[PDB]
């Protein structure tokens, strides 16, 4: 059972693709080593195709079946509703790919007659035909990275596979409520997307503290989407059907499963037949929920096979971290080998073998880790951080070029307490918004795969709400964290922190002079930058922010706008 079969046709671009970071005075002011920053393009798709194409051998055992029974039992408690066409239309992002049937995202969002007509016809066809494969488009993702020579140079483009806009709206109708509710019901505290960054830290720290001698590891499945089998996808359908659903939803979900999720033909942007998929599509509404469920089932069963004691797992799509009670160094190492062997039997071998870790800060989940800093009183404060290389590289690109959805604002929100987000990202972007007179302009950004419209001037109350008041006064960061930041700045040609402090003092002064929300930004975000610090009291407007639904479910690949 090959994940893909290919015809030899190329994955083709739909527009001009830039490979190299453009030179721009403002981007260069953030980082000068522009030759290290690149975007993936369709040019490397062949290399990706090779990597993602393989045979899946899958052997399920008693542990697998025991866990599946638990999951189905949990699912039976869920009630999920159909969304109306109108409701689903409104979840469509302004930048979603247009339909081949004569309408686009804007038409969907304004409920235009042509769009709604077609959507209704697609729905009727899902109800009447449960068999005919639905077409999909395959594209190469254009995503920005920094080169890492020691690690093979440049990453090939990821491939995304997605159906027509009409179909995407129907997926929302049938499954939006299901994918928004089911993971949590099934795996409880193990579902990672229910947590804001601070809540994720709280979960990991308590798990770590709860063990007599904790041991943790991350498990990296090689090409997770390709490892997902037809039977895995049909099992996901069986799980969805355990919920209390509307009768039409049951039919639609079965049709979507057999016609779209389980596999189908791949067409490139030029209309050429590229091949056929028999694994997870990366650009459907169920990508995140499906990957999370399937990862959880296999991992939980594999923990049992591995004889791991008192396991706590955190699962976000294909990203898995496990914290358990150590049985000793040799014992733990052997258990991880057994865990890997089990995961391999279930179709999910690792890229690189997992390694047992015995320090909390060294455990990396969704490219992030827990670290410790201190508040003004010397109290330890735990917070979520990560290596700043990718965030800075993308921030540079987004300064040089207008992008539909900007990673930098999401990164500031997620990583607000970090030394690097505070001193570099905040200083940089407020200076940019000041230069361009864009302080008042709302921006699109992503949080767990869903697109939000956020006003940069609302950052302080947002940060207080998610991270607490201490986010604006952390100091005495860890040696490992300081060193990681320092190494990154050297690599990328980013000015040193003391230079950013000077720049921040100027940014702060300009914001203060504007009064209102701008002044609150200057006061709270940049208190670290002045000699005589202000007293920061709770921000009034904080409680009035509607953060409903932020950090509650994963929607990567799902074409969701909130
Ligand atoms: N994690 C989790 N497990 C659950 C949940 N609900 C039920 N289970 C477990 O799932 C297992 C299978 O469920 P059932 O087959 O319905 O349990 P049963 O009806 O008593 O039948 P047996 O378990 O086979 O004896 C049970 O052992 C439960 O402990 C849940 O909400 N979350
Ligand atoms: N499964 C999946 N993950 C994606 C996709 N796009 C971005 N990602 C992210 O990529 C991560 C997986 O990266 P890796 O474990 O490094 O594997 P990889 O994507 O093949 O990249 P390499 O390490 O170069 O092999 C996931 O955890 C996601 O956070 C996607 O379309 N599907
Ligand atoms: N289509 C699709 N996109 C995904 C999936 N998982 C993650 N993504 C998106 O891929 C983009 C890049 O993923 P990131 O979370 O930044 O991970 P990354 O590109 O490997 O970069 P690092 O985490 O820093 O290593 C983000 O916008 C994610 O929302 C997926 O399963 N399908
Ligand atoms: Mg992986
Ligand atoms: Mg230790
Ligand atoms: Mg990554």
């Amino acid at each position: 059972s090959m994940s893909y079969s290919w015809t030899g046709a190329l994955v083709t671009p739909c527009a001009a693709e830039e490979q190299k970071l453009p030179i721009n005075a403002l981007s260069n002011s953030l980082l000068r080593h522009h030759n290290l920053v690149y975007s993936t393009t369709s040019r490397s798709a062949c290399q990706r195709q090779k990597k993602v194409t393989f045979d899946r051998l899958q052997v399920l055992d008693s542990h697998y079946h025991d866990v599946l029974k638990e999951v189905k039992a949990a699912a039976s408690k869920v009630k999920a509703n159909l969304l109306s066409v109108e409701e689903a239309c409104s979840l469509t992002p302004p930048h979603s790919a247009k339909s081949k049937f004569g309408y686009g995202a804007k038409d969907v969002r304004c409920h235009a007659r042509k769009a709604v007509a077609h959507i209704n016809s697609v729905w009727k066809d899902l109800l009447e035909d449960s068999v005919t494969p639905i077409d999909t488009t395959i594209m190469a993702k254009n995503e920005v990275f920094c080169v890492q020579p020691e690690k093979g140079g440049r990453k090939p483009a990821r491939l995304i596979v997605f159906p027509d806009l009409g179909v995407r709206v129907c997926e929302k109708m049938a499954l939006y409520d299901v994918v928004s509710k089911l993971p949590l019901a099934v795996m409880g505290s193990s579902y990672g997307f229910q947590y804001s960054p601070g809540q994720r830290v709280e979960f990991l720290v308590q798990a770590w503290k709860s063990k007599k001698t904790p041991m943790g590891f991350s498990y990296d499945t090689r090409c997770f989407d390709s490892t997902v089998t037809e039977s895995d996808i049909r099992t996901e359908e069986a799980i969805y059907q355990c919920c209390d659903l509307d009768p039409q939803a049951r039919v639609a979900i079965k049709s979507l499963t057999e016609r779209l999720y389980v596999g189908g033909p791949l067409t490139n942007s030029r209309g050429e037949n590229c091949g056929y998929r028999r694994c997870r599509a990366s650009g459907v509404l169920t990508t995140s929920c499906g990957n999370t469920l399937t990862c959880y089932i296999k991992a939980r069963a594999a923990c049992r096979a591995a004889g791991l004691q008192d396991c706590t797992m955190l699962v976000c799509g294909d990203d898995l971290v496990v914290i358990c009670e150590s049985a000793g160094v040799q014992e733990d190492a052997a258990s991880l080998r057994a865990f890997t062997e089990a995961m391999t039997r279930y179709s999910a071998p690792p890229g690189d073998p997992p390694q047992p870790e015995y320090d909390l800060e060294l455990i990396t989940s969704c490219s992030s880790n827990v670290s410790v800093a201190h508040d003004g009183a010397g109290k330890r404060v735990y917070y979520l951080t990560r290596d700043p290389t990718t965030p800075l590289a993308r921030a540079a690109w987004e300064t040089a070029r207008h992008t539909p959805v900007n990673s930098w604002l999401g990164n500031i929100i997620m990583f607000a307490p970090t030394l690097w987000a505070r001193m570099i990202l905040m200083t940089h972007f407020f200076s940019v918004l000041i230069a361009r007179d864009q302080l008042e302009q709302a921006l699109n950004c992503e949080i767990y795969g869903a697109c939000y419209s956020i006003e940069p001037l609302d950052l302080p109350p947002i940060i207080q709400r998610l991270h607490g008041l201490s986010a604006f006064s952390l100091h005495s960061y860890s040696p490992g964290e300081i060193n990681r930041v320092a190494a990154c700045l050297r690599k990328l040609g980013v000015p040193p922190l003391r230079a950013w402090r000077h720049r921040a003092r100027s940014v702060r002064a300009r914001l203060l002079s504007r009064g209102g929300r701008a002044a609150i930004c200057g006061k709270y975000l940049f208190n670290w930058a002045v000699r005589t610090k202000l007293k920061l009291t709770p921000i009034a407007a904080a409680g009035r922010l509607d953060l409903s639904g932020w950090f509650t479910a994963g929607y990567s690949g799902g074409d969701i706008y909130h």
